[PDB]
């Protein structure tokens, strides 16, 4: 997984901005868009993976969320916003080391990304809460994965780091300030007399009365409860530093495998929904690590992209402040490779969600967009070159399109008596735009392509 | 395209300069040059490829332009100038985004390319008039492109960009000032309150109200509405980048990609019309970037020269100052590929055009320049270190000839009794010449070749 | 053409040196060493190639010349040294531009370098008087080529440059300086109140009045007249640098392609004329543009060399200042591509050449120094590495005998009471060791290289 | 030859040190150890090549040599050291130019390396008395070569260069000084007024009144009398380099082509006879100009290397001053290739030389180190890698038993009464571990090599 935060001051709206590509083990495995309604909310949840069992608070919030559609190994909702604006994205796999390992180990019937969040964001109010809620759940059933998670609100962005089986740590996000996350423990110095963070309340014992501390000098959470490996160099690193340029471009050196770039960022500029699924689909273009670039082939296959063959799906999601808080809330979605897909704006204050998002199965389906996403991202691949003017002007031409119906929904929200049924009709409108764009453009590359197979034999004439 | 402005004080001669290269989708396409009188303008104008209709008035001026052969999509009359002295070329395709496509989209019916020269070069007696004029046209019926288009007369120089469906900003080129600016939003900072821009009556509060500037501080028109992409780095900036190399080598990097290259700047020399053909004919000489270079297959085939198949005109419109009115403005022209062709000095005021450049059909037919010219640019492309002596040869064999007949034509302009007749003749004894010399030149091109044709066998004896 | 200049403080023995490979375009064209008696020198000169027909004065001095052998286009006399030990080169082919040849064009039935030595030095006792008399004729007879004459005395060098059908204009090198000049106009930097320059009365209101000076300020002549190509880049200024870079290390930089290295330079120590023959022999060695050296096969071939397969012959005319008038002027020659011969230093003041240099006809004979030099450079050619050693023992040894016989010679000058029969005795004695010696060196390449034929099998015992 | 000289502040151990590597034409020429005892001297001397004939003093005193053991070019004894306690090698091939050799040609029956130190090195007492000895011969007989020569005492290292055929230069190195020097002048900044210096007493009347200098300020002999060729900077200048980087890194640039290295030296730590054999082995290792090396075909064969196939012997000529004097005279000596022997200390003060050192015919003789050393050397090179560990333990195995051997020697040396008997005991025993170590190793890299054949097929089992 890759994660970019935005802060308020930092966007180019002054919305709050958290977002992850949602990258599994298998290349495919259909996603849906889902909208849980309260009464559908387990009060009783026991996980599939390691049969923790939860009871929930009887009040949970409408949630958007985007779970597996094959529930084999549990729901994996991986992220969305609650009917309080709240947003969450769960998880960022980040590393841990031995020694915290060897004093608090992962707990093996304990809560995974399987489980977060549904068992956290019905339940809070803001950014804060959450936070907290997933403090105190790791405190009490703990977890057998290393993870990074984040929540946001109108107001504030928080990242959330996992260590060990029941410690964490967090840190609120500057208002100025955005990040790039990888698979690595990303915190680094870190304040305990700070109002902007918060961790266990034994966490600076913990390191304190274990010798946990490889610095001379103060906390910085990664290098004590983190990696920085050899691995670290070409899976981690770049995908940091690949970010940074393109944000902070005089602020940022030229060593992609960097260990301490910051966490924390102030980018030149402000920050587009745009600028952001650029780096959540990038592959180190304009660098000899750029797979479909011309670099040599251990070079282009050197580093880990942030757009993969196993982006599941990719969110952005947004809390603007510009407007009503009925359409505050934007799940902004797309699924397969990040290289031929769009994001679609999709609004979160609704109570079911469209029909080409929601209705993936195991069974391959080209009217469904998860499929029809996957399968063009494919053929793509194996010609990047070849088709990527198409993809250029596919993107240009869906998301002023997403942004002509957002801007139209927005202008008209005053006065309607029926918010949802308002919202699920521009969602609909918004999704069935992007079938038709994201079918356009294959059929345009399926065309163009055929022309250049290798099985084929012209007269010139 | 790729167009080049130069103002008053920063040409060799005190003449304004606007170019540009005509360049289309496919390789050929036959070009006329032809001279609009009144009696044949339109007054009731409707476009082929957006069925635009345009009312124009009864009091269009006498104007030089270079329509289209093929009539097929219309007009494309591209460039030319009035007997008012007003010189334009429509257009450069420019770039936009989707934030504020979002806001004010393309119009299906609107005015573009194939329309713009036809409907305010004729109506118009000042580059500024110009800017305004295309200006109100824009906000009256719209336009389906982004666009670049250039102004000038023998005082100003202006660079006026379409923004969205209906919005528009103009900046006045400094008059010891040049420009190089390629398919990409090319206006960078921007006073609206200068005596050196015009703009959409709402063009900041657009800006202001939407949230469209990513800039912490001040207007950069190009960072609000245009594009800085990865294809612009390969398609666009590298254009921009070799032309200031030539002009501005000193205050210009080594970075071809650069995405904030300047808009306005200052040579360390004056520039003459030799200067601008070259970097008009240009394809990254003595760099690794040069198709017909010394570099890798990769890097040959990176960027998009600026000389290239599908030059179909190219066009300097110069507004002389050291002369009478009536021979001040020159059209000079050429056709096809711009690395085997040479610009003619035409004089703009006449009533009619050369044989040999008016009259492309689609019939290949090499006594047309049109056609004559595309033929030795592809011959010349087949090898060219081998034909470039003979090419360079010719340059400067040809523009001699040509500036002697501008320079006799110029002194012996006093006392004519039919201006129109004397100046046609001239133009008639450059055509002529022009063609003698470019059939010359594919004569040795071809007795030369013949000799290294791959199809041979000699005894050395 | 290659040409080097030196004042008489910058070269070690206190002489002037003027220079010039003389380049044709075919590779062979047999040359002679002649003296032109004042009884042979034509009244009434008709060229060949132009037809130009010139009244000369009835009084012409004595001159050395290099004559063509085959009269087919004219005599192309070269260079050589008058009575009045005034020394002259004609011509370096220079550059021009289409700006000014359209203001003054070239004379079809001008002079050209057939003709120009023929037609003033023989009239002119001083190297200032030669640039006046050519300046006269170029306005007189025009010219149909841009061509650079160098003139010396015992006291000045300077050097010419024709600008269009009529114009010139003149440097008087520094005592304390050198140039390096290439197939490019030359002249940069001009004061035309100096006494050390002379040029076409009109020539600064030709400027001023018609726009041609691209500089914001001053006067550079090549910047106003000449060329700044890509041609140049390759063809000519590399030739300059390598120049520099030898005499001026330290203020030259590491740029063989720059436009604006200076005219005139000033060395790091006193030249000698086997430093300018090396310089006028060289192929950039030591460098990856080297033909015979270790770069890429583009590289090799990217940069003309300044010795060549077409040197015809190399002169360097030498008038010293260490020694009485009657054997002060030195006409020293070679013929062949410079990288297998040595320049012989002739006495000038003779009344006729030595056999084996004067007696080149059309017919293959190795018995005749142009010929046996011809062969022994194509065969050092063919693997230059192999052979190098024996030419760098043969430089020292054929140049070694010459400065004994030269020194031998100067010696005994006091008293003789026929100075030409004896210098002529000097002179057989150097044209018969530099032949036994060039003879010698060319069977030990046959006797060595015939070990290394492609067509051998030896056993190894 | 490549000779480095250290003076006795610049040492170890406070001894003077001279040495060259006697490099022949051919590859094998083999060498005997010869003492010279002063009844076999001649008083009579003819030499073979030049037919020189020289008288010599009655009272030669003893010396050390090393001629030849085939005679048919005379004896060739290189260097030695006589009973004063005086070292002399020569020579070492120098470059000259034509405009001294103009003036002072080689003497054909003059004095040559074949001569040198025979009718020198018997007659002096001192270093300088050398070198006023071989310039008062040089005067009076002439020579046909050009040559550097080394002298030394217990106090002073002079270096003579000998310049045409009857002049002459040298120089006392500073005591804390060294000096590299390959085939190519070498003295640079001269004061002919120096107690350091001596020279011909014409000297700078020749340079003076022959314009022989190049340079604006002061006397720079090799400037002046030698060469800066091209040659130079592949055959010389990097051996010079190698050196000085090796013993003076910090003061050394990273350019192995540089024509004005200093010629005095100053290294940054004490110099040992162990560092002396180091550089005169070398091949610029940990370089691209490393023939054994990872460089290019073209980088690996550019340089001459300082160990090389054609070292006929290596001498390294030690005065002691930690001793006293009847041990003072160290010969050390090897044979063959530097990269598979070592320098053996053999003491001086002997009446006769080992067997395995003396007694080398034209016959192959394995029993002999000449012999021997050339066949470990070459069958090393044919696998240097796999052959450089089994050296590398060789080299310091066997320094250390010579040295062992030495300190043994000299800590018993009071009160031996017979000092020629003791010591030629002494360097018995020294040339047979010597003998024995060569062989074993010789031994250990066939068994070692004979496992790696080509011809060979294994069963892994
Ligand atoms: C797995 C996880 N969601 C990433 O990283
Ligand atoms: C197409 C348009 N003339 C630009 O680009
Ligand atoms: C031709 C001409 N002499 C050169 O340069
Ligand atoms: C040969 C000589 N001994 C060296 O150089």
């Amino acid at each position: 997984c890759t994660s970019i935060l935005v802060g308020k001051k930092a966007s180019i709206d002054g919305s709050t901005l958290i977002s992850r590509n949602d990258d599994g083990h298998e290349a495919l495995d259909p996603q849906r868009f889902v909208v849980v309604n309260p009464e559908d909310q387990p009060r009783d949840y026991t996980s599939v993976i390691s049969k923790v069992n939860v009871k929930l608070p009887d009040d949970p919030q409408r949630y958007t969320s985007i779970p597996n559609s094959i529930l084999t190994n549990g729901i994996w909702p991986a992220a969305g916003i609650n009917s309080s604006n709240v947003a969450m994205s769960a998880t960022e796999t980040i590393t841990t080391n031995s020694r915290v390992q060897g004093l608090d180990p992962f707990v093996e019937n304990g809560l995974g990304e399987e489980d977060l969040v549904t068992v956290v964001l019905p339940y809070v109010k803001s950014a804060r809460e959450g936070v907290k809620r997933l403090g105190s759940l790791l405190e009490e059933y703990g977890t057998y994965e290393p993870n990074g998670i984040s929540f946001a609100d109108n107001e504030e962005v928080w990242w959330l780091e996992t260590i060990g089986g029941h410690h964490w740590a967090a840190v609120r996000i500057p208002d100025d300030a955005y990040v790039v996350a990888p698979n690595r423990m990303n915190i680094d110095q870190f304040d305990f007399d700070s109002d902007d963070t918060l961790c266990s309340s034994d966490l600076k014992d913990l390191i304190d009365n274990n010798n946990l501390n490889p610095d001379f000098e103060n906390y910085n959470l990664r290098h004590i409860f983190g990696s920085a490996s050899i691995k670290d160099t070409v899976y981690n690193n770049p995908r940091t530093w690949y970010g940074q340029k393109f944000f902070s471009p005089d602020d940022t050196a030229d060593d992609p495998m960097e260990q301490d770039l910051p966490f924390i960022c102030h980018a030149n500029r402000k920050i587009s929904v745009e600028d952001v699924k650029f780096v959540l689909s990038s592959h180190f273009e304009n660098t000899k690590y750029d797979v479909y670039g011309s670099g040599s082939q251990s070079d282009k296959t050197l580093f880990r992209p942030i757009g993969i063959n196993r982006n599941h799906n990719v969110h952005i999601l947004q809390i603007r402040n510009n407007v009503p808080t009925e359409i505050a809330g934007i799940h902004w979605l797309a699924y397969g490779a990040n290289t031929f897909n769009t994001v679609v704006p999709f609004y979160a204050n609704v109570n079911d969600t469209p029909v080409q998002y929601k209705n993936a199965t195991g069974k391959f389906d080209l009217n469904n967009m998860y499929w029809l996403s996957c399968t063009t991202a494919l053929l793509g691949d194996t010609d990047y070159d070849f088709y990527v003017d198409m993809r250029n002007d596919y993107e240009l031409d869906a998301m002023s399109a997403y942004r002509k119906i957002q801007n139209d929904t927005d202008a008209d929200i005053s006065g309607q008596k029926d918010i949802e049924k308002y919202l699920e009709n521009a969602n609909k409108k918004l999704a069935d735009v992007a079938f038709e764009k994201q079918n356009k453009l294959l059929g345009d590359m399926v065309t163009t392509g055929s022309n250049n197979m290798k099985l084929r034999y012209n007269l010139n004439d």
